[PDB]
């Protein structure tokens, strides 16, 4: 028993992690097979980041401007080419490490792993989930970009975050690995803003099965609710609202358990009324909700990956 | 800016996991040059784990009743023997994969980074905090033992801890990795406990340092207080002593923020008095302690490893 942020082992991408350098600027790259994806403002300087121009920017370039390290060994570019907001510059050997991967990019709500780089070396690994306002809250300083998130599914690897940048608030924006900026975010430094989050209400009750199933049960009562009726307190609390399918997938936490998904809605809506009274749950002394269903399930039953 | 709970990758352990079968017990090993370590009380069976002999079970053993499995390529062992808690399985190929490495005991307060594995697989990895107690607050299920707990400085993988076992509370317990337990407990099923744990102290300061970095200072004030007027209030609320070693090691953090250590005691011990009224420090609603002034320090500045 017990219940952790829990991050994928990192391995298979600490093997794809590479050093990429234009002018003054180092951030990191993704080596899978013979190309290396950057964050594009790479090819941008100090003034440069102001309002850039990207395409003109990139013509002014040439191959042997861009010096990548894999650790100690240089990798020579051979091409180069921008897809959105992310640079594939195409090297002369093949990422021997490549594993099986692929590109999705996910929900708001969903959790992934972060392999936090510097100058190539990845660093740390954590757990992130991408907040209803398509920012993440995570841990990044200087020359973190191009550290990747990440889920593994068996033996492959499911890229789905390239980052980017740091909004005032501390919080962090970036792209899917094919550049596509999650949420109405640029790679300009000018005056952007998080906009308001919510609570991502089926990930607390997800991480109150993970409660009782782990025994804390004082949140536990008799009483129910509709599933309208819960919808008119979360949206009171900017909770954001829980559908069938939320409920849906969240059976087979009612299941293990014997709490109907309604029934334990009833237990949130108490919580939210009333605050904690001094208790905890699972050690937090606030609701969380960066633990999907599917979180909750891998870590109260151990699938493991090869 | 950020502060998560941040683990080492975990790829140069990933390459040391194998699977220990012995009769209808499987578990973890680690493989290291041609040694694989794993709890003893693989060699005991259902009946076995009530009060053992693991020195009469031992000699009773052959080296083919050891299958070990490193991935889908088995091991044959040449040679076994009990080094107190753990087994040394001597197998005829040396680890290709073997990282420089250490075996060192931690101390309680240190934190460290487990990679949780089932059937010599990794599954995920987590950062935990040796309890003063010296439990761990860990998540593990069935066939958990004999994933180890680690830190990374740069290159050099240092091995502190592997697991053994769960106690009633839902925390738990290993040994180091010459198989000595952390603390009061012993690998049999009898009626163990955890005994009464301490916040970690020195811990808490350094991560009230790293929400001031992050930008909280709602609980800062202008009052001091002395180490010794500071310490009465530690012990009423079961906090630990803090030490001028304490102090010494807090220093850069003090530096960096321009807020003595004992300014921020003195912080420390209006929210103990007063609890939090309603706010948070770095997402939490808790006074957290397994952060270390290290891994302050580490994640604040940016420290790699290769
Ligand atoms: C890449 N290595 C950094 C990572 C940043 C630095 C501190 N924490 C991080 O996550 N990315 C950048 O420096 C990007 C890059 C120029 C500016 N920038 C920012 O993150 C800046 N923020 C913004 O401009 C804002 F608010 F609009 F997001 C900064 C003020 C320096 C934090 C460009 C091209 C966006
Ligand atoms: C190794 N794979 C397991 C890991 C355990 C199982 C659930 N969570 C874990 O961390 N280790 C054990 O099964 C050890 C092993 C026999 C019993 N055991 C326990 O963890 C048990 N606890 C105790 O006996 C206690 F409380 F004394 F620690 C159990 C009740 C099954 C949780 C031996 C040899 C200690």
């Amino acid at each position: 028993s017990g219940f952790r942020k829990m991050a994928f082992p990192s391995g298979k991408v600490e093997g794809c992690m590479v050093q990429v350098t234009c002018g003054t600027t180092t951030l990191n790259g993704l080596w899978l097979d013979d190309v290396v994806y950057c964050p594009r403002h790479v090819i941008c300087t100090s003034e440069d980041m102001l309002n850039p121009n990207y395409e003109d920017l990139l013509i002014r370039k040439s191959n042997h401007n861009f010096l990548v390290q894999a650790g100690n060994v240089q990798l020579r570019v051979i091409g180069h080419s921008m897809q959105n907001c992310v640079l594939k510059l195409k090297v002369d050997t093949a990422n021997p490490k490549t594993p099986k991967y692929k590109f999705v990019r996910i929900q708001p709500g969903q959790t992934f792993s972060v392999l936090a780089c510097y100058n190539g070396s990845p660093s740390g690994v954590y757990q992130c989930a991408m907040r209803p306002n398509f920012t993440i809250k995570g841990s990044f300083l200087n020359g973190s970009c191009g550290s990747v998130g990440f889920n593994i599914d068996y033996d492959c690897v499911s890229f789905c975050y390239m980052h980017h940048m740091e909004l005032p608030t501390g919080v962090h924006a970036g792209t899917d690995l094919e550049g596509n900026f999650y949420g109405p975010f640029v790679d300009r430094q000018t005056a952007q803003a998080a906009g308001t989050d919510t609570t991502i209400t089926v990930n607390v009750l997800a991480w109150l099965y993970a409660a009782v199933i782990n025994g804390d049960r004082w949140f536990l009562n008799r009483f129910t609710t509709t599933l309208n009726d819960f919808n008119l307190v979360a949206m009171k609390y900017n909770y954001e609202p829980l559908t069938q399918d939320h409920v849906d997938i969240l059976g087979p936490l009612s299941a293990q358990t014997g709490i109907a998904v309604l029934d334990m809605c009833a237990s949130l809506k108490e919580l939210l009324q009333n605050g904690m009274n001094g208790r905890t749950i699972l050690g937090s002394a606030l609701l969380e909700d960066e633990f999907t269903p599917f979180d909750v399930v891998r870590q109260c039953s151990g699938v493991t990956f090869q």
